[PDB]
């Protein structure tokens, strides 16, 4: 490829500086087999208007090439129509002033997996170089506002596998420069094993005689328990929570001191996380990435944050924290003690159906900001010191005010929410929820009979239509899975993990098929306790389902 225009070379130091913060076009060009094969529609350019409008400077563009080869060995030719769509998407992003990073995505485990026992590594190395040569040529003439990323979370388990990770970086660089254009001065992102901080710290080595301006990219989905909703962990924000996060990011930067560091994916998704812990986590992540000179990019698979169809951010409180990292935000407080028998969150006004309406006190972490005003989701501004009262970290709400939203007999569900405008930082939102214990359409079932697939139990949600976690106990008292949760406190013992074991939708609570075969295998009746928010205790806001055997 030959390029007719000019190219403003940018340094890796400057590139990462100007991309902060970023957002992912998730489950789009990375979907399999086609871009709308998963949860997302055909990509539309308006989406990038929203990303710009919400304050992001850059867009990371994951692309799965696995299903877009028109020839096999040797040529391994990629469809020109796909290369054209990828090229056009990059144009939509840059032409709205957003920086771009494009990659080879789920090819990482679909065919580029070197840890698999039968992996033809010579055929992998060829197919990778054939691929980046074709990507390189088509994008060879793109402005410096486009960067190339080697490969997404590449499987890696050994020091021996890590050298194969570094080789992926070399094959990639030799292909992109042989493709010509502006690529010899294009910014690139090299990767380590699994894009894990430690695997990269343990095994990553910089390619010898490298000439492209380059930065390092890693992903952060830690701590596993809170981020993935495992073992009943529904709280984050303790001093140990903070030290462990700061420790993970600090040992990476300590290994790679003068290297620009891109945090390519991160997400405490509003789908599964409790809001106050979620907002505390993103605040301390942005705070951490700034301390270690790292530019973050949030993962958004289309459902976690931006609704592309409306321009509405589902979690606008988060978005403001990442897009204005130079401000101190005051956040609602929440339980962070792993041994507490009750859990609270200042992101909610909870009221139980059939109880008297009482005053509600929500502790906030003001962080030297002052409260300016409060606004409900119906447009009325609340009257200070009559409709709500501040005392230090407490923000107290009169029963007479709250009765103007719910009663002892009013319907259960989500009520309006309060948006609290502070002197600086993001403006957190408190959600009023009228809640009762949900009821299920079934209370027991023969594991044998319900076998086949996942077990859907229709549920009457009452309040928050989210499932918090599930307890799993055999009849003789042994835990169904993961014995080690016995050290996880009143809300963690015998609890199971989101998606793997339990799930939910609009009309059901879901036990995955794998859970049932753990009950069938255990061979004794198992009590599953579905738990919901608020977790006022381990028993009130719960409902039992038993699998007989
Ligand atoms: C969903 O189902 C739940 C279980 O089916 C049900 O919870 C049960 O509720 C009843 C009624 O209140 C409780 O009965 C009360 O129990 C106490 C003594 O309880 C303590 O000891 C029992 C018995 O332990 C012995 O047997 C087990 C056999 O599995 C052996 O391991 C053990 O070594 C003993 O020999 C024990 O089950 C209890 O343990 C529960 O609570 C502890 C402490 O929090 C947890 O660590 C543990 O996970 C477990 O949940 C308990 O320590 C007695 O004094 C009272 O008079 C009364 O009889 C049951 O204890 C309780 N059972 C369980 C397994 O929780 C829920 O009510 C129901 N929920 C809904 C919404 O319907
Ligand atoms: C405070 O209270 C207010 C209520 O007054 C809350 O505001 C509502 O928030 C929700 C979530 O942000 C929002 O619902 C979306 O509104 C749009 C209608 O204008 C729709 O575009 C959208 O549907 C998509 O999103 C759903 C939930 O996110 C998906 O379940 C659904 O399938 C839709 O997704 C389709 O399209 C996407 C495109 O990417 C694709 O991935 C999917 O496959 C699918 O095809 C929602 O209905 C409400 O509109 C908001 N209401 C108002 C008045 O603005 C606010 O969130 C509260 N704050 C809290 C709780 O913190
Ligand atoms: C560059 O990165 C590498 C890789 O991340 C990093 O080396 C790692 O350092 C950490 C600590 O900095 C080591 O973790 C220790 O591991 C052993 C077990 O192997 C334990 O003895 C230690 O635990 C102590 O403290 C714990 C706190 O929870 C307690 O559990 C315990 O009681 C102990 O007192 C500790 O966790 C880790 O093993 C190494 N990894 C390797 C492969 O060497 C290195 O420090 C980084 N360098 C720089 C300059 O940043
Ligand atoms: O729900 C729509 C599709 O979701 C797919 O899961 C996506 C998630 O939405 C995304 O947030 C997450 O980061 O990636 C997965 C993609 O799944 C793949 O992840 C990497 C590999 O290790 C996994 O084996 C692989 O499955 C889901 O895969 C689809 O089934 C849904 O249509
Ligand atoms: C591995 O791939 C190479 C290159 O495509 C091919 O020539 C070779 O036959 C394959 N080897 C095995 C053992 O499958
Ligand atoms: C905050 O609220 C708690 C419980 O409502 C109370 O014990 C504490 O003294 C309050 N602090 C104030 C009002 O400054
Ligand atoms: C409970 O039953 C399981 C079934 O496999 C068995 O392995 C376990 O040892 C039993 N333990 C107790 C304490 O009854
Ligand atoms: C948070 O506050 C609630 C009251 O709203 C308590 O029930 C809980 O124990 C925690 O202190």
């Amino acid at each position: 490829a030959n390029c007719t225009g000019s190219f403003d070379a940018i340094s890796a130091s400057d590139f990462v500086a100007n991309i902060n913060p970023g957002w992912n076009l998730g489950n789009s060009l990375d979907a399999t087999p086609n871009e709308d094969s998963w949860n997302n529609p055909t990509v539309q350019e308006s989406t990038f208007d929203y990303v710009k409008a919400a304050g992001f400077k850059s867009v990371r563009l994951p692309v799965t090439w696995t299903h877009h080869f028109t020839s096999e060995s040797p040529d391994w030719t990629v469809d020109p129509k796909w290369l054209q769509r990828v090229s056009d998407v990059i144009d939509m992003i840059t032409s709205r002033g957003l920086y771009t990073i494009v990659n080879v995505h789920h090819d990482s485990w679909e065919w580029a997996d070197v840890t698999k026992s039968d992996a033809n590594i010579t055929q992998i190395e060829q197919k990778f170089e054939k691929l980046w040569y074709q990507i390189g040529t088509k994008l060879a003439c793109k402005s410096s506002m486009v960067a190339f990323e080697t490969i997404n979370e590449p499987p890696c388990n050994t020091a021996e596998d890590g050298a194969k990770i570094n080789k992926f970086n070399e094959i990639f660089l030799r292909a992109i420069n042989r493709a010509g254009g502006f690529n010899a001065k294009r910014v690139v992102n090299l990767v380590g094993g699994g894009m894990d901080s430690v695997k990269t710290s343990q095994w990553f080595k910089t390619p010898a005689n490298i000439t492209n301006p380059w930065a390092l990219q890693f992903h952060f989905y830690s701590p596993y328990d809170f981020i993935f909703s495992a073992w009943g962990k529904t709280i984050w924000g303790s001093d140990s929570d903070k030290s462990e996060l700061d420790s993970t990011l600090g040992l990476l930067r300590g290994n790679f001191t003068d290297v620009p560091i891109v945090l390519g994916e991160f997400d405490a998704s509003p789908t599964n996380t409790e809001p106050a812990a979620r907002w505390k986590y993103h605040d301390y992540l942005i705070r951490s990435t700034k301390k270690y000179n790292m530019s973050p990019i949030i993962w958004d698979n289309g459902l976690d944050h931006l609704d592309r169809s409306s321009g509405i951010w589902r979690d606008p409180v988060s978005i403001e924290i990442i897009t204005n990292g130079n401000e101190t935000n005051s956040l609602p407080d929440s339980t962070v003690d792993t041994s507490a028998p009750s859990q609270s969150s200042s992101a909610y006004i909870y009221h139980k159906v059939g109880t008297e309406v009482t005053d509600q006190t929500l502790p906030f972490i003001f962080n030297d900001n002052t409260l300016v005003s409060i606004q409900d989701s119906k447009g009325t501004t609340l009257k200070a010191d009559t409709d709500y009262t501040v005392s230090g970290s407490n923000i107290t709400f009169p029963a007479s005010f709250l009765s103007t939203y719910y009663s002892e007999t009013s319907e259960p569900g989500l009520l309006p929410n309060f948006t609290l405008k502070f002197s600086s930082g993001a403006s957190p939102v408190v959600q009023l929820v009228q809640w009762d214990t949900p009821t299920l359409s079934k209370t027991s079932a023969a594991a044998s009979s319900i076998s086949g697939s996942d077990l859907s139990i229709p549920i009457t949600w009452k309040g928050l239509p989210k499932l918090a976690t599930v307890k799993a106990l055999l009849n003789n008292g042994t835990y169904l899975v993961d014995d080690f949760t016995q050290w996880f406190g009143p809300f963690g013992e015998a609890r199971t993990t989101y998606s793997n074991q339990w799930n939910w939708d609009d009309k059901n609570v879901i036990l995955t098929q794998a859970t049932v075969e753990a009950v069938v295998a255990a061979g004794q009746d198992t009590v599953f306790t579905f738990e919901f928010f608020p977790r006022v205790d381990t028993t009130t806001n719960t409902v039992n389902f038993t699998l007989t055997v």
